[PDB]
């Protein structure tokens, strides 16, 4: 089963994992509050105590030169199955919006906070998409609150 593993630490800490494990496809980025690294695989991860997720839906490939927004979507044992089906059924049309690169819908291994990655050309492209109806009506705090610390972590490429 394909899973995504995310670890947090300083740039130098995570970059050492990267370079120690060259056979693994690890993507490292700068967030405003921490450095972040992830890999997606159906095999073993090289990360230690990562946050683990099953990949429920995906479009597109990861790239170290893309901007990502990670959306954390809090929910409860009793709302989680309905949240999932809802996020599943969203119209794929966003895939054609300017600057779109990738999408991941992520079911947590522990607890009930769902995660979405949106990959775009740059930050502006994501923030333009975030204002559209396709986003506001499906992926916003307002849109999802009937299934409720919702927040966004922005991930910038490393220079």
């Amino acid at each position: 089963m394909k899973k995504l593993y995310t670890s947090y630490g300083t740039y130098g800490f995570l970059h050492q994992i990267k370079i120690n494990n060259p056979t693994h496809q690890l993507f490292q980025f700068s967030a405003s509050d921490t450095s972040v690294i992830f890999e997606e695989t159906d095999g073993e991860t090289v990360l230690k105590s990562p946050s683990i997720y099953e990949v429920i839906k995906e479009i597109g490939e990861f790239s170290e030169h893309h901007f990502y927004c990670a959306i954390f979507i809090p929910s409860t044992e009793d709302h989680a199955y309905q949240l999932e089906k809802k996020l599943i059924s969203v119209d794929d049309n966003f895939r054609n919006f300017g600057g779109f690169k990738s999408y991941r819908l992520l079911r947590p291994a522990k607890g009930t906070t769902y995660k979405i990655y949106f990959g775009f050309a740059d930050r502006h492209a994501y923030e333009d998409f975030k204002q559209s109806d396709a986003f506001n009506d499906h992926f916003s705090k307002d849109a999802l609150s009937h299934y409720f610390s919702y927040f966004e972590r922005y991930l910038y490429p490393i220079k």
